[PDB]
């Protein structure tokens, strides 16, 4: 299938327990996802947050993913040419959240595995959507 694809992609390797792409626009729903697991149960209340213009409150108190308690260490995600969102899970594995035209692309490294390179790949990821007017 088609967005199916971009999941297969960024779980090829066994570091990202996760990985989701989202709609936001209109009516959110998930449009591809890793079965049994978090992102598949975000709620488009949780991306109202996500995506609200209070950008302070996500961070004293944290925000959920999926029902997911998660706290947040970087917030870009309305920046553009960066929008992406660096969040820790609060046991803890590391989430990158990134923000394309339609899209939300979320993904959480396993245990061990660095934030820094979760954001590389869910940025690139967010990148290539963006260039497909996504």
């Amino acid at each position: 299938a088609g967005w199916n694809a971009y999941i297969d992609n960024l779980m090829a390797d066994g570091t990202c327990q996760d990985a989701a792409i989202v709609g936001y626009k209109d009516s959110p729903s998930v449009w591809a996802a890793v079965p049994g697991k978090t992102f598949v149960n975000i709620t488009p209340a949780e991306v109202g947050v996500l995506v609200g213009k209070d950008r302070s409150s996500f961070y004293v108190n944290g925000l959920t993913l999926g029902g997911q308690k998660c706290s947040v260490i970087r917030d870009s995600l309305l920046q553009d040419g960066e929008f992406s969102m660096d969040l820790r899970t609060k046991s803890t594995f590391n989430v990158t959240v990134t923000k394309t035209d339609k899209t939300l692309v979320l993904l959480t490294g396993k245990e061990g595995v660095h934030g820094g390179l979760i954001n590389k790949k869910c940025y690139e990821m967010a990148s290539h959507l963006r260039r497909s007017q996504y």
